[PDB]
């Protein structure tokens, strides 16, 4: 049943606290930080991990929503290991996540430009990162999951360079979210095509010379971010076809993952 596939999902989440060691700060963000740390598995060994730090429905609602995300079984998605929720001197909420040494997407866009960071990204790494995401996307709208937060700095790059979406903001929100403050997965494809263009102009912030407090007023007088200089017409159609007025119009996941792998395979 619906109760009973709940109660499974949220025996699995909860972590020992025992079981981890927090180590050294990656980052200090406005409500929280991700420390890296060390996991005691179930075989005897320890493996690395990243800890993102954060009333008693507030708890209950996290570990509902952390369970859910642990359940999450793609490639292209975070895996979610567990979490663990310590008590203060007030209930501070531990999320259990892999350890990933290439970081985020964003920051890693930015790096490429630079001479002792990693090398410059060829166009077919580019879009390969699409691709994944495009893949990701797809299996979250499938199984009718909004992400809410889609952009280069949420998605996570692998030790094999797979790029996963993470982390389920102005400029990344679609034209009808700003207004009616309603959302749904085509609001997601509108994110995507947001994050396309950070990727395209390997980090830039979307809308140069465009405030945030004029972005609604903007995209309701039909402008749209502008095509990046070495951006193929193709590539510029498919992040395009993401910005439609009406949000019916946007493709699906789907139908962007196989327009996306098909202009990456005529790629030489
Ligand atoms: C040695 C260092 C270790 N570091 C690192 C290694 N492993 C993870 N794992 C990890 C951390 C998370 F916070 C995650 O939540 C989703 C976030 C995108 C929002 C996540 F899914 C995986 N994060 C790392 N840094 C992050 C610190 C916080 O800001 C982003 C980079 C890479 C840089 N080098």
């Amino acid at each position: 049943s619906h109760m009973e596939e709940l109660q499974n999902k949220l025996e699995d989440v909860v972590i020992d606290r025992n079981l981890l060691i927090l180590g050294r700060i990656l980052g200090e963000g406005e409500f929280g930080s991700v420390m890296e740390g060390n996991l005691k598995q179930e075989d005897g060994t320890s493996l690395k991990v990243a800890v993102k730090t954060m009333s008693q429905r507030e708890i209950e609602e996290f570990l509902s929503e952390a369970a859910c995300m642990k359940d999450f079984s793609h490639p292209n998605v975070i895996r979610l290991l567990g979490v663990c929720i310590e008590m203060s001197s007030i209930p501070k909420p531990m999320v259990i996540l892999p350890f990933m040494k290439y970081g985020d997407l964003h920051t890693y866009l930015l790096y490429s430009r630079l001479e002792t960071g990693p090398r410059h990204i060829p166009l077919q790494t580019l879009l390969r990162f699409m691709v994944d995401i495009a893949l990701g996307m797809e299996y979250l709208s499938n199984r009718n999951f909004l992400h809410r937060d889609l952009a280069a700095r949420n998605c996570m790059l692998r030790d094999d360079m797979t790029v996963c979406v993470a982390d389920f903001p102005v400029k990344w929100i679609a034209i009808e979210s700003l207004a009616d403050r309603v959302y749904t997965s085509k609001s997601d494809v509108w994110a995507f095509g947001v994050t396309m263009w950070e990727i395209a102009t390997r980090g830039m912030t979307p809308y140069p010379g465009v405030q945030n407090h004029e972005m609604y007023d903007y995209l309701l007088h039909g402008h749209r971010l502008k095509q990046p200089e070495d951006c193929l017409d193709e590539l510029y159609e498919i992040m395009y076809s993401c910005w439609r007025t009406d949000p019916l119009d946007r493709p699906t996941f789907s139908v962007l993952r196989l327009q996306l792998e098909r202009l990456l395979e005529s790629l030489p």
